[PDB]
């Protein structure tokens, strides 16, 4: 079913109805006028960040190249393969860019310290896929450019998601959400979920340990805030 959308909810309403019970929600009217929303474009990103080295996930492999090279090879025209500048602390690397975002006020409801919040960039073409997995902190995923299809499964449903059987990968599902092998993973079919298309200016709250799967529908840039 669709993730609820709420316009600028109070801190206490967000706390009581979403944060404490661990329920996803999309926050509207919160990040929609951050400077990134109007400023970020391929040209702006090239100008500010083009010469800097970033990690890129290809396919599968992991490599390093400049932001300019990433755009040239994996974003524009007709890329050979899907590449994704995923899960990278770009704003620590480039303080000028950090000026264009801010910490959501709702993070103050956490028990953690503000300067321990991990801020990651997720920048890539249409068609990037982050397979179903769970993270160990709360997340506000802020959509800046393009749209993402997102599927969410509660931690209560872990038994239907067939986690990998190693410590390193136990927070990742073995299932391909959008084309599941139901002969091998029959329990997956029945597991309930939420989904949404997250659009520019919207923030998705992904509760701590909620399983999430993410596919970019367009050229996309998201910023995640991992907080406690
Ligand atoms: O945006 C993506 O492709 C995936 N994002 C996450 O898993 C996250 O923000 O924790
Ligand atoms: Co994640």
């Amino acid at each position: 079913s669709t993730v609820p959308r709420l316009h600028r909810p109070s801190l206490q309403h967000f706390r009581e109805q979403f944060l404490v019970p661990g329920r996803p929600v999309i926050l509207k009217g919160v990040a929609d006028h951050w400077p990134c929303m109007q400023k970020w474009s391929l040209e702006y990103i090239q100008e500010i960040a083009g010469c800097r080295t970033v990690p890129v996930e290809v396919g599968w492999s992991q490599t390093l190249m400049t932001v300019n090279e990433f755009i040239s090879k994996y974003i524009v025209n007709e890329p050979r393969d899907v590449g994704y500048l995923a899960q990278h602390q770009l704003f620590d690397q480039i303080p000028e860019l950090k000026q264009d975002i801010s910490i959501p006020d709702y993070c103050s409801l956490g028990d953690g310290e503000e300067e321990e919040i991990t801020i990651n960039a997720w920048f890539g073409p249409q068609g990037t896929i982050s397979p179903l997995h769970q993270d160990p902190q709360q997340n506000f995923l802020v959509q800046v450019m393009g749209r993402k299809y997102i599927r969410l499964y509660s931690p209560q449903e872990s038994g239907a998601l067939y986690p990998h059987d190693t410590h390193l990968l136990h927070n990742t599902s073995q299932v391909d959400v959008e084309n599941p092998d139901l002969e091998k993973f029959p329990k997956f079919a029945k597991a309930p979920f939420l989904s949404c298309i997250l659009s520019p200016g919207e923030i998705l709250f992904i509760p701590v340990k909620y399983w999430h799967y993410v596919r970019a529908l367009d050229l996309s840039f998201s910023v995640s805030f991992w907080w406690s």
